[PDB]
């Protein structure tokens, strides 16, 4: 029931800051103010720690003037201005089998992967081979967890710049197309094929001359 407390009444256009009511409209002025919310976030120092509080964050900086509920997760209840209260603890990518975790699996995944990520001293001191792979790991454990109802591929891939940044690796997701990361992502969590999205944060990825120049 609460899922349909997303949108305004009777419409397929999500409730919005923006003033707007045209679906069309609100993705073309929402794309333009989070491309412009990333360019100015870049400039933020990455954190010491890269956990779930830090992705809701990022995703309040990228949507917040966009949607009331950013930086909140879709298994947590959220009461709009308009007093209504909206949460989709269940998705699944639309002509898929392989839905994103349910309810409080995104809390437990978000958990899971901040660990890992202590554990792994947030992917310091690795080869640039290692380096893409587990950064492609952390990746899609991301796209699985989905914890947003909205805005998780932009976040996420704001996550993994900031990640990189601190271990010494440019992460440029702009060095390929939507389509690309879309089928590594697919190819991940539909087929069971971590392989794509490896190649694909090889492909992306370089060392920072710091790095290089220690
Ligand atoms: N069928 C799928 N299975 C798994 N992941 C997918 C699928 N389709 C797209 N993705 C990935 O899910 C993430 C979120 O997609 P995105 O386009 O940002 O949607 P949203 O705005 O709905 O959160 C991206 O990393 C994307 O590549
Ligand atoms: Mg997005």
């Amino acid at each position: 029931h609460m899922e349909h407390n997303y949108f305004y009444k009777n419409s397929a256009t999500l409730k919005n800051k923006h003033g707007i009511k045209n679906p069309r409209k609100l993705y073309e002025r929402c794309a333009h103010e989070t491309a412009r919310e990333a360019v100015n976030f870049r400039l933020e120092p990455p954190p010491g720690k890269f956990d779930a509080a830090y992705l809701r964050t990022i995703h309040w900086c990228l949507f917040h003037k966009t949607f009331e509920w950013a930086g909140v997760t879709r298994d947590q209840p959220f009461t709009f201005e308009d007093g209504s209260t909206a949460c989709m603890p269940a998705m699944r990518p639309k002509g898929y089998k392989v839905p994103f975790a349910v309810g409080s699996q995104i809390q437990r995944e978000l958990k899971k992967l901040e660990q890992r990520l202590t554990a792994k001293n947030n992917l310091q001191g690795l080869s640039r081979q290692e380096f893409a792979a587990n950064a492609a790991e952390v990746f899609t454990a991301l796209d699985h967890a989905h914890p947003f109802r909205k805005g998780n591929g932009r976040t996420q891939r704001m996550f993994m710049e900031k990640l990189g940044q601190a271990a010494g690796y440019k992460i440029d997701f702009s060095l390929i197309t939507k389509e690309r990361m879309t089928y590594a992502s697919i190819e991940a969590m539909q087929h069971n094929n971590p392989e794509p999205m490896k190649d694909l944060f090889e492909d992306i990825t370089h060392p920072q001359k710091s790095l290089l120049l220690k």
